[PDB]
DNA sequence: AAGACGTGGAC
DNA sequence: GTCCAGTCT
């Protein structure tokens, strides 16, 4: 494999075409690490405003570590896959507590941190510290599957390990961070899933898939399974003084530690009744439902139905619930589904 | 291994 | 509608 003629060419292309993204302003390990977590299964264009806002709020690792969990989650509100930021928050706290605020440059110690998998180890340490670890994301797997005509299913962990070995074989130990970011940028800008720009492509000469005319069929990936449908009844409960009842989800599993309007997973069966029974347990009367809408997750679809109701206080509002004046709802981090619940509630109200 | 785990944007 | 931008369990 003509590594040098591939490398020199990839990196020259990158020097010319590299996007001036916010996290490329410097090689600060904290800012890099934040961006690499935010970018997990999230497009660059989506990340940009979140990254800018997050770094303004949490300018250093210490700032992030010292912040309240609710503040950090609100900074992630709407980005999706919220355990990323809970893991990052813990990883920074551990980096502060254990390492005094210096991001480990040891791969095993960096990898020991929550949220830091093989991609994030390679991305951060190669960029920040020059450590020659591979940084294999979807872009890289697309590029390598085409270059070396690798047909193994990339859903398999073992496939990713094969790509990691290829990177180690063709890397540029001279400039590891720049090699890694260049391979990713190639997949971002050129070696795209549909209609890849093979003719423009710098490393076209080395592409087995190009020769064979099969780039549009790679990488190989098993079609996704159809997802579960889940009915969800949601109560929007306001008292005479405009405050609304919300509750914090447990830290285990779906939308962990986010706030929501109280909801009961129904089986499509007696929703309004299930909601009234749910609140009584942990005084309230619900009207007819005002809207029904769906909300997609990667692995299930919520079918939401919103029931207005009136709240009469008969005791202390006990955890996990909170009585929030309308003007303070904006302080809490809500999943997009419940942001829409509230929007629909307000539209109906008017 | 393979399901859990969000969301928006482009086909 | 499908596809697509990592890590924990
Ligand atoms: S020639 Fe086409 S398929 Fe091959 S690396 Fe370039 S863009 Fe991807
Ligand atoms: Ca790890
Ligand atoms: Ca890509
Ligand atoms: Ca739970």
């Amino acid at each position: 494999f003509p590594a040098r003629e591939f490398q020199r060419d990839l990196l020259d292309w990158f020097a010319r075409e590299r996007r001036d993204l916010p996290w490329r302003k410097d090689r600060d390990p904290y800012k890099v690490w934040v961006s690499e977590v935010m970018l997990q299964q999230t497009r660059v264009e989506t990340v940009i405003p979140y990254f800018e806002q997050f770094i303004d709020r949490f300018p250093t690792l210490e700032a992030l570590a010292d912040a309240d969990e609710d503040e950090v989650l609100k900074a992630w509100e709407g980005l999706g896959y919220y355990s990323r930021v809970r893991n990052l928050h813990a990883a920074v706290k551990e980096v502060k507590t254990r390492y005094g605020g210096k991001v480990p440059d040891d791969p095993d110690e960096f990898s020991r941190l929550k949220g830091v998998g093989p991609y994030t180890v390679g991305a951060v340490l190669s960029l920040a510290y020059g450590v020659p670890e591979p940084a294999v994301d979807g872009n890289v797997m697309q590029v390598l599957s085409r270059l070396f005509l690798v047909t193994d299913d990339i859903a398999k962990p073992s496939t990713r390990k094969r790509f990691e070995q290829i990177v180690r074989e063709i890397m540029a130990y001279e400039n590891p961070g720049a090699f890694n970011e260049a391979l990713i940028e190639l997949g971002a800008l050129v070696c795209t899933p549909r209609r890849p720009s093979c003719l423009l492509c710098p490393v076209q000469a080395y592409c087995q898939a190009f020769a064979e005319g099969v780039a549009e069929e790679l990488p190989v990936k098993m079609k996704k399974t159809a997802v579960k449908q889940v009915p969800l009844a949601v109560a929007v409960l306001a008292d005479d003084e405009g405050r609304v009842l919300i509750r914090k989800r447990d830290s285990t599993g779906l939308l962990a530690n986010l706030w929501e309007f109280p909801s009961c997973e129904t089986d499509g069966a007696d929703g309004k009744e299930k909601l009234e029974q749910m609140v009584g347990e942990q005084q309230v009367e619900l009207t007819e439902p005002i809207v029904s809408f769906e909300h997609a997750f990667s692995h299930l679809v919520w079918q939401l139905t919103v029931f207005p109701g009136r709240l009469v206080h008969g005791g202390p509002v006990e955890e996990p619930y909170r009585l929030a004046p309308e003007d303070e709802l904006k302080a809490y981090a809500f999943p997009v589904s419940h942001q829409r619940v509230w929007r629909e509630y307000k539209e109906w109200a008017s």
